[PDB]
């Protein structure tokens, strides 16, 4: 399938070149699989998630998206337009309030929530889980995300936005999930990505246009974008069959655009999210 004048990072990830605007894709388009978008939530009655995206758990006064963050990188995974996998089933875990605030308690029962709240679920294809969100570093934050993946959920996470090694934060510190840095059109790293031996991969982080609160559209930046580009693209390649919620990530690096990044610190990977897609 293609689709013309698609967002940027899209065509990204289907391209061996920067500097293309269609996205290449399988039409299965990882139907059959789930992502859970553990954020601000996500305004499921968006056109854009056509009736494929729902709220699952909120533990605020609301289970409203009244941000925006958790819709736009809902819509990065999955809607039509601004989407990697246009027909995998989305769930929202509100684990941030609407200023894009949460406490680690919080988050740490988000993610055992996912856990178990799978089996309650149709995914036979495969779980994921996108968390564009993190702190400084913890112990209990990183085992909560090692748990999620360990009980057959690939995890993505952001690497954060403080151009620094990712080793200080969490939950990208966790060596056992899928730790997600930011490029640019260009194919440089981006300004503000952390780096770091923590790293996996790197998706498209800057200016990404995608879903945004009230029905609308916006392009924003950030280690946030990037991961739901990586989560999106382990729901499209485990819907092939091509890997598995514990293999993804190793896959996705594996099979990756390697050495094409710029201004990547020595130590860390030079490794772009690719789906590499074949008509
Ligand atoms: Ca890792
Ligand atoms: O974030
Ligand atoms: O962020
Ligand atoms: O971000
Ligand atoms: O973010
Ligand atoms: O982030
Ligand atoms: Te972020």
């Amino acid at each position: 399938a293609a689709q013309t004048n698609a967002p940027w990072g899209l065509a990204r990830i289907s391209s061996t070149s920067p500097g293309t605007s269609t996205y290449y894709y399988d039409e299965s388009a990882g139907q059959g699989s789930c992502v859970y978008v553990i954020d601000t939530g996500i305004e499921a009655s968006h056109p854009e998630f056509e009736g494929r995206a729902q709220m699952v758990k909120t533990y605020y006064y609301s289970s409203r998206d009244g941000n925006g963050h958790g819709t736009h990188c809902a819509g990065t995974v999955g809607s039509r337009t601004y989407g990697v996998a246009k027909k995998t089933q989305l769930f929202g875990v509100k684990v941030l309030d609407d200023n894009g605030s949460g406490q680690y308690s919080t988050i740490i029962a988000g993610m055992d929530f996912v856990a178990s709240d799978k089996n309650n679920r149709n995914c036979p294809k495969g779980v994921v889980a996108s968390l564009s969100l993190g702190g400084g570093y913890s112990s209990s934050v990183n085992s909560a995300a090692a748990r999620l993946q360990s009980s057959g959920v690939m995890v993505a996470v952001a690497a954060g936005n403080n151009n620094a090694d990712a080793r200080n934060y969490s939950p990208a510190s966790e060596p056992s999930v899928c730790t997600v840095g930011a490029s640019d059109r260009y194919d440089r790293r981006s300004s503000f990505s952390n780096y770091g031996s923590v790293l996996d991969i790197f998706g498209p982080g800057t200016d990404i246009l995608s879903t945004w609160i009230g029905g609308s559209t916006r392009s924003i930046s950030g280690t946030s974008m990037a991961t739901p580009h990586v989560a999106g693209l382990a729901a499209y390649l485990m819907t092939l069959g091509k890997t598995t919620a514990a293999s993804a990530c190793r896959y996705i690096a594996d099979t990756a655009n390697k050495g094409d990044l710029s201004n990547i610190p020595f130590g860390t990977v030079n490794l772009l999210a690719y789906n590499n897609y074949q008509a």
